């Protein structure tokens, strides 16, 4: 489907969860980003003001688009594909407790399966792979793609 057709992408964080200290939630994204421009000719810049190509928020229940979430538990989080507007925006529920670690959910797990489909990737069957639907908790400190992951995203991408 629709992949962004330039190299320089921009994000921006909407709000920022009460459940994690800023400069964590700064830092899960920006890794969370380094993962792909890992593995692609794109490059992620963090904005603080204006029309970012991916916006992140955090929000509960009903939130403007037609997929509201569902509490804590089910629906973690959900992006929509490259395009204009809504398109490349990653959305996480806050009624789930994001944390840096083991605990809750874990955010920069969640934001690469997310960014993924901010980047134009859909779905894998492969439990292994992040774009497994799942969430289910890895060591973040030695997290890598799966060889599935890898092919999806570079069937996009360079
Ligand atoms: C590892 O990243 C994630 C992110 C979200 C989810 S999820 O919310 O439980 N499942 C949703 C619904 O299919 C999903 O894949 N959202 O992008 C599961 C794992
Ligand atoms: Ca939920
Ligand atoms: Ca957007
Ligand atoms: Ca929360
Ligand atoms: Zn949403
Ligand atoms: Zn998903």
């Amino acid at each position: 489907g629709p992949v962004w057709r330039k190299h320089y992408i921009t994000y921006r964080i909407n709000n920022y969860t009460p459940d994690m200290n800023r400069e964590d939630v700064d830092y899960a994204i920006r890794k969370a980003f380094q993962v792909w421009s890992n593995v692609t000719p794109l490059k992620f810049s963090k904005i603080n003001t204006g029309m970012a190509d991916i916006l992140v928020v955090f929000a509960r229940g009903a939130h403007g688009d037609d997929h509201a979430f569902d509490g804590k538990g089910g629906i973690l989080a959900h992006a929509f594909g490259p395009g204009s507007g809504i398109g490349g925006d990653a959305h996480f529920d806050e009624d789930e407790f994001w944390t840096t670690h083991s605990g809750g959910t874990n955010l920069f797990l969640t934001a690469v399966h997310e960014i993924g489909h901010s980047l134009g990737l859909g779905h894998s069957s492969d439990p292994k792979a992040v774009m497994f639907p799942t969430y289910k908790y890895v060591d973040i400190n030695t997290f890598r793609l799966s060889a599935d992951d890898i092919r999806g995203i570079q069937s996009l991408y360079g």
